[PDB]
């Protein structure tokens, strides 16, 4: 359709007004004293949230140029949530401050391209200084503090996430889901815990629990679906000769074969039980082979060539314990070679590195946590649905912050890290004066997270920013108690990945936005 | 007519929005780095001003509740201008800060009238501490610096005011008028100044200042009261064609014989005005004879017997300029005869030597002081009329500030004195907790002039205010050079009267107006 | 009423948009290649003008903020026209350039008051360098070239003004009026000129120039002042039908009762005017007698004894034309008797020879200079009324430029003098960096007249400006022939007063108005 075209300072003012609207919506949540934002949902109750990415996503303005500004600065929070999962509010606070100060220098006649080059140089040096300033975060108390701070100073969430990471180890996978109670519940599972139940209700060895218990059972892995008892009849006879129980992981055991095997189960000759193979095509085979590696067995398939008729006891897998139930199944201490397990771990890690999709990579990480280590599920307990959503978002942010802490390290929180970085970058210079001014607006905008935290606390941002800049090291401002001290000692830690990602994405988008002169939108 | 009524928080936020609009329009002019405001006038070209009271008076909002708030804060600037002539922007800034903090405290559930009592107690104690903190102008001797600071850091205006007050004395009358060239001029000429008032409000000239001016005025003097119009009709007829506006100095004139007939007869080509005669009886005759001898005229008396019909144009006196104001009427330059003026001066000096009673001696020393001091006139030199108006307003502000400085004293400028008196009152407590919070509101709002000065400088008001409060004494923040130092040493001095009046009027209106729950206006 | 208030950049860009509209409408007329502007008038046919002040005065915008900006820049052209009479377009162009560059520097975050101080310092130094650069104008060819350049390169107007100033002297009075024919006619007739102004503002005629004119006026002279109306009512009765407008020259005229009574009695059929007489006492009587003998009339005096009622139509004087302005009143042609005028001239010259006092000799030789010079009346010959108005405005501009040239001096035309004085001030520095940027803004805006002249020529202003700045002295760019050369040699001379006044008034208003953060207007 027809277009409205704005040029120069008019377009810059409209875009900055949109950025200010989005950033003022976002930044009322920053810090521990930050407040919540209600987002109207056309389907369901409104969402009360303290995370900046949701309130950034929900912002869309009537003025098309202001809507441009809002969308472009919303990209900052979207990217910061995609990469680190935390610091979206900090990223938007940084992006707004670079844009306002960058447009001040743009209105001062300085070249926006050179300003963007200066911002990029300053933020590259800032990332280097953050990496130098960072301390690795491996101990449990530091992780608990990171999870607490990232969850609006909720010590319960931080300690629960610290315990979960301690339980599942470094290779473990932790996810957050809703709970039925009012309290946070941690559910840690070990070994293979694929979510398929028994094909028939009659396998139950323990009727008082509905769970089949198999002590040191054999494990058959059929990559094909079976409906006749003929094929594994030699295997069934060999198992009956051995006398140990047998568990089948197959694509489908149904009809005739299933009926005869449950009949043989209640006859007592074989304590057999069959369950469906997990996943779907191109994924079922890989983690079926993972189960085989864990249990020291081999998968029976037509592609690999051997049939169930020539399958023997050596072909079948081995574990010390097997638990069947309605929804899932647990295999405890599969008898497999350790070196093969680590080789499979390395292979799936290489697949993770080669994976360019979040879904495939997260499935591979889940498989790694299944075969090695454990899986933790955090049930968010809340009296109401809106508190469930708010607490779930906070726990997710805390989990992402703990993951970023172990990935890259921690720095002093509350924006003190960016303050120290900007203080260290005082002598950085560009190629010309416009680049130096861009560096200076980048350094000044690194004070924006601390200033906005103090503004949310109700104190004076200038006084506290100058006081923190006067101090050295991790000395900073406790925004909850409104005091001063070594931010590490008071447990206010920020993930280096979160702060660095927020700074980088804010700098990139903000430089691209201050470089603009003309904006072309649709007419109202 | 039909009334729109708002209650509680709705009325309070509407009123505070009006306060904020007026106070922003005023506060953009505070400090040396403050900017100008253009006021559109249907009279002529728009006027550029750095004066707070002009911007405040020109503000009127469309929303009736916001308009009520704007008018009520405009009262602050108007009262500050009437009482001191300077600090209207400071008064408006202090008023807005008190209103904002007091309304925050009202929203905090606390009693607004106890807040008002606390503000009043805090400002009474601050006035006491400002009187204690004040340095007399004789001890300071910084009239040039005070005039420079009040003229937006213009050293020429301060130097001119200092020279005028050195020539005609600290109590001498100084009058600001438009010059002809591009440069300011100082002329100490023989003149008269008497604290008397014009009679009927239909004599106001084209300027809106309320003081009428006359170009080469005719002077008529009388101690007895006229009995009929036909007695003084030829005299008016004598001024009917003679190109000198008639100023009549008599005891007291009513409107029935003069004002109504001169309104009906005359459309206003030449301003004819009458004034009261200061003193009574022998004193009235004495100053009438003195003014007649200044202007070369004569005084008609019953004992003399010479009537106004026999009076001619040459017999009556003539001046070069006369400015009539309600507070004080001045004759800038009466020619007369210099030898006659000197002889009259010597005669009154010999009368001083002869006289011995305290009242006669003091009134006669007042006469000789008025004669010797004369009138100092400052010609505002500017290239254009808008520059003329702006520079005239700045010189008038400098004159008012220097007069307040010699009358009351001087303190540290740039809101530093208010910072100091707020620091000295941290121990002050009211009757209850609400009064204590009102005291804290007043003390926090006393920092507002400095913070607004810094905001106009573009720096950080919190950092500068905390640095100044960390210091003691005249330590403050030079906003012209953006750096700290002893405020007296760098010449940034504020009149004690100006600061005290701004604080008092802002506190009074703001404390009265934070106690409002309901607001009633038209629709 | 209700006020719309704008702040900061919004108010600044609205005001600058108004400035740009007014300045474009004015600037399309700059230079020899500049075009005309048609102004619609409610009284009749539209007027075509190349004069900047007419276009500037007629500009009024619908948007209130833009209208305020337009009025403030209209002040520049009005002041330039009132002072010099030429360079209104140059003044507006310089004003707009200073406003644009200063607002750019304000958007650059810098202090606008320091920018204003820098602009004022730079323009003061430029005025000094223009006084140094000025060459005294003591050539008839220089007068002709100044008149030609100021009349849009019309050599006939320049030659006519040169002949007039050669005939009546460089200090003689020259009056421009309409001519019946299609050609300009220079007539050096015997006339009177005295620097006096009218009293009653009602006496302004149908033309809006502020000067009244009379067709074959009756002359009345007086050294004493009458008392009642009845002393002059019969004369007012006689002139009531006499066919000649009654001009009265008394000692000190006033419309205290004359103006209102003549307003009530007369609706405006024929103008009646009263003006002051120059001098006082014996000197006033001397010039009154001289004017009476020039017009063949008599002066009423108490010593002489002859009264107004005694005087008849034949006894009192009569003239052919009288033009009354506030600055100076002229009697273009008082017939009287030629032999009587010659005898009076001889007697007054004999009075010079007899007198030995310096003041007496100088006033008597002023009398004979006024008598001998007379009035040089220029008849504007044009085929139509709109052409008559345009050519009359051009001749008036040429006259004002020649007056400013013989008063102050001449410099290179076409903005070259401003280019040179901007080049000489590249070393000038202010108190701080913001004042330096204001100085640079003023210096860059001093190139604006030349750049706008080139833009009206259609060539490239940057190339021509850089070529001129590369040169030195009177080297400049002849815009009539679109080629470079010595500005003085090809006769493109500008008055020093015109350029200096344009620069000063533009600088004053622009420096005052780039310092504005808030603007308050109606809704
Ligand atoms: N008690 C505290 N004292 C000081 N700083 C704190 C405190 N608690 C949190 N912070 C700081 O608050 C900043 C941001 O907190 P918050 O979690 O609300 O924002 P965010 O991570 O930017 O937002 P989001 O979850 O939308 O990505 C961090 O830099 C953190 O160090
Ligand atoms: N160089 C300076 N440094 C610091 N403060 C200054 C300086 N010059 C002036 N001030 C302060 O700024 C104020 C003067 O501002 P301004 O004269 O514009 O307004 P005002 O005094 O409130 O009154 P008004 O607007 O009626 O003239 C005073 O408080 C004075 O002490
Ligand atoms: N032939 C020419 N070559 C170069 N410059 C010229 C020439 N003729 C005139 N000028 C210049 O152009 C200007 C005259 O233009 P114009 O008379 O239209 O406007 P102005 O002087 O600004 O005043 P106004 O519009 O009030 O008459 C002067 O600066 C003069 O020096
Ligand atoms: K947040
Ligand atoms: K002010
Ligand atoms: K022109
Ligand atoms: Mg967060
Ligand atoms: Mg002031
Ligand atoms: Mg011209």
């Amino acid at each position: 359709a027809a277009k409205d075209v704005k040029f120069g300072n008019d377009a810059r003012v409209k875009m900055l007004r949109g950025v200010n609207v989005l950033a003022d919506a976002v930044k009322v949540t920053l810090g521990p004293k930050g407040r919540n934002v209600v987002l109207d949902k056309s389907f369901g109750a409104p969402t009360i949230t303290k995370d900046g990415v949701s309130v950034a996503r929900e912002i869309e303005l009537e003025d098309k140029f202001e809507n441009m500004g809002a969308q472009m600065v919303k990209e900052v929070a979207s990217k910061a949530n995609d990469a680190a999962g935390d610091g979206t509010t900090t990223a938007t606070v940084l992006a707004q401050a670079i844009i306002t100060e960058g447009l001040k220098a743009v209105a001062a006649g300085m070249n926006p391209m050179d300003l963007k080059r200066g911002i990029d140089k300053a933020v590259t040096a800032a990332v280097e200084e953050l990496k130098a300033l960072s301390v690795p975060c491996s101990d449990s108390k530091a992780i608990a503090q990171v999870g607490t701070i990232s969850a609006n100073s909720d010590e319960t969430v931080g300690k629960l996430i610290a315990e979960a990471m301690d339980k599942v180890g470094k290779e473990g996978v932790i996810t957050v889901e809703d709970g039925t109670g009012l309290q946070d519940e941690l559910d840690v599972v070990e070994g293979m815990q694929f979510d398929r139940g028994y094909l028939s209700p009659y396998f139950i060895n323990k009727p008082e629990t509905g769970a089949v218990e198999l002590e040191s059972p054999f494990i058959l892995l059929a990559d094909k679906k079976i409906s006749n008892i003929r094929e594994m009849l030699p295997v069934l006879e060999a198992v009956a000769k051995a006398g140990k129980p047998l568990l089948i992981i197959a694509e489908d055991v149904e009809g005739e074969a299933l009926a005869t095997l449950v009949v043989n189960t209640m006859r007592g000759i074989v304590k057999v039980a069959a369950v469906k193979a997990p996943g779907f095509g191109d994924r079922r085979k890989a983690m079926l082979q993972d189960i085989a590696t864990l249990t020291g067995g081999t998968v029976i398939s037509e592609e690999i060539g051997m049939e169930l008729e020539k399958a023997t006891l050596e072909d079948l897998g081995q574990a010390k314990r097997v638990v069947i139930n309605k929804d899932t199944t647990t295999i405890i201490d599969g008898v497999g070679e350790e070196a093969a397990i680590q080789g499979r771990v390395a292979q799936i890690r290489q697949q993770i590195e080669e994976a360019t999709s979040d879904y495939d990579r997260e499935k591979l990480q889940e498989r790694v946590a299944k075969l090695a280590g454990g899986v933790a599920v955090i049930k968010v307990g809340a009296a109401t649905e809106v508190e469930m959503k708010e607490k779930k978002a906070r726990v997710e942010d805390a989990l992402h912050a703990t993951r970023a802490a172990v990935e890259e390290g921690v720095v002093a929180g509350g924006g003190v890290a960016l303050i120290r970085v900007a203080s260290k970058l005082a002598d950085l210079r560009g190629q010309n004066e416009d680049q130096n001014v861009g560096i200076k607006v980048a350094l000044r905008a690194m004070e924006a997270p601390l200033r906005q935290i103090v503004l949310n606390c109700g104190e004076e941002p200038s006084v506290v920013a100058n006081t923190v800049k006067g101090g050295d090291g991790n000395y900073g401002y406790n925004a909850a108690t409104e005091e001063y001290g070594n931010m590490i000692d008071m447990g206010i830690l920020d993930p280096t990945k979160v702060t660095r990602s927020a700074l980088q994405y804010a700098a990139s988008v903000a430089g691209l936005m201050i470089t603009t002169e003309c904006m072309v939108t649709d007419l109202p």
